[PDB]
């Protein structure tokens, strides 16, 4: 029979709660910051760059289109920039990576769902294949939403993006 | 040839006919009672928790290594959900009083882990994260997909080969 | 065509889009939760026990009715193991409170007693007698192998059809 | 999700006991009487033939080879004999059958397990097909620990021998 | 798992081990001494007959009941040659003393109506009318052709054919 754990007689687990406690993978992941940590980055990028609870959601659409382009393990000592319009606003990357703990990727891993989402749109429209998969030969255009970094492999991905993903890595 | 010392053997063989250990009592791929003991009555010390929910406790921690594995950031927090919300604790006692190893204190949970990745199988295709991480890609053995399990006798072949590719 | 009586639909297309019942509350497989609770509340007094232990008494009952059936004798008793000793309590509460019928009443087991069926197959080889008494010569069916089943959408079609195998 | 039932809000299980009651299939099986009704059942036997609380162990051993080698649904009012080294002894089926709830298969049951242990000893010194299996074109001498009216098919059973019941049955 | 009662086996595995009936005792295809006694001594008191003779009158019956049957008529007679000439007797005690069934008083005759009919077979073939009335065509199973026959252990594979080929 299952020999369940005990201390000193006493099982040390609750079933009636491990039943219905069906955790969604991602929230309890490794691969994705605590949502306590994005929010003290999250507060953080605000008080650096002196945007207010207003507009700093456009803020944020630079980043994750910029770190769809370009990577989520940048320079600290550079600028990422956002289009405004046809013009180009540079943001200084100190705040974005100094406050991104455990690192960025888990930081920006809480944009997949929209990354992918922003990918497919764009792709509706012209081929763009993110510059993560131009740089790793990433050929196949219909998994180019999932050509970027900051992508958490789920038990929802397809099998196929995920051989991908063991290809672009290294 | 029964081995002896000055004329006596130095084993009964009454007694070993009848002394059988399961493996998982015996082996060393699992912490003892006594190490179980002080790492849960230490860990339910340093999170000021009593017996009324220090169980519920352990049931995120167990699906915590599940997803995440037995060897994590001692410097660190470990996610439990409370419905929708987050609910972070710290890891300094459970690794730092967790001898020899978390996993063999959490090999424990082996027999646990297996039926709550086979009981969230049920209905809705469930792999840990220590499988889609290590390129498993069949979900009969997604039972098996996680540090902690112990390999015994009773383990299926085909079990007992997943890990070994799973672990390299 | 939407159907309609004086101009008017009969049918509100704004509460449809958002109305998905599950399958197995609205079907009529099993008894309605105020059918369970009048037997529960009826077996729990003829039996002469509280809420502390009518749970263990339900544990051997939904065991015994995937290993001997929904359809008993009446005037008979139903066996429960408490240990090596017998413990026997008699059918009438069970049966004459169960409405429509015992099977619609136990159906609400279907869950749990697929849980208990695959939980005893685990380190063992273990067939309800619904199945060995039918000529099912397949394990990987014994889950689905007791009468109080409940067929639904996510029933695999293998499932599906040792039941007609079963049941005929 | 799994949906526990539940009466007003509680389970209406306990969960840490289902996972440790694993009872084995033929203490709560129905082809077996319950020890309740062959405790009833033996009792009444030595009160019909006056046997002591000793011997009675060697009439159960007639009775047992007796419905072997001729089944377990006799006449009430025949005589069911046992072998007294050369002789032949006689006994009442009366308090056999009038006892025997709910029927005399169901307490016969109970020697399933020495039913085919006899038969494989007698087996092992000349051909032993109880008369179960004769009358019944049962062939192969294999399966003939399993030619008797009160075996319980288990989960241990072999196939073959499930299949052959469903034979010697109609 | 022996039976058992009270803590203790209602069996005894030393008698057990040493008790071996012999089938054709413990059998209900064949009548019982007490029922075969009783069956004897009438006949022979219906039949005016001592001991002197009334073996040579079984003789005859045993005879009678290889080429006829143990279903006969029974307001009805049976016949015996004593030579030429032809001896009638009743079949009211034969069949109205034979407890339960004649075949079962007369199966006592089945390993010597075996003899006789293989012992008329040596020098000319012969083959009963319980053969050449139920279409048998080999002589080999002449021995068998008879109703009375007791089928045990010992009895060919082709010998148990041929009697449920005769039998239906």
């Amino acid at each position: 029979k299952m020999r369940m754990p005990k201390s000193k007689g006493a099982t040390v687990l609750n079933l009636e709660h491990l039943l219905e406690y069906a955790p969604q993978q991602i929230d309890i992941s490794n691969t994705r910051a605590t949502q306590s940590q994005f929010d003290t980055w999250y507060e953080a990028v605000q008080l650096a760059y002196d945007i207010g609870e207003t507009e700093m959601p456009t803020v944020m659409n630079g980043l994750m289109v910029w770190c769809i382009e370009n990577g989520t393990s940048p320079n600290i000592n550079g600028v990422w920039v956002m289009m405004d319009g046809d013009e180009q606003v540079e943001y200084p990357l100190k705040p974005i990576v100094e406050n991104a703990k455990p690192t960025l990727r888990q930081i920006m891993a809480h944009f997949s769902d929209v990354a992918e989402a922003y990918i497919e749109m764009r792709n509706c429209k012209e081929p763009y294949m993110p510059r993560y998969g131009l740089v790793r030969n990433l050929r196949d255009g219909s998994l180019a939403r999932y050509a970027f970094d900051f992508y958490e492999v789920t038990s929802r991905t397809p099998v196929r993006a995920r051989e991908a993903h063991i290809q672009m890595k290294a």
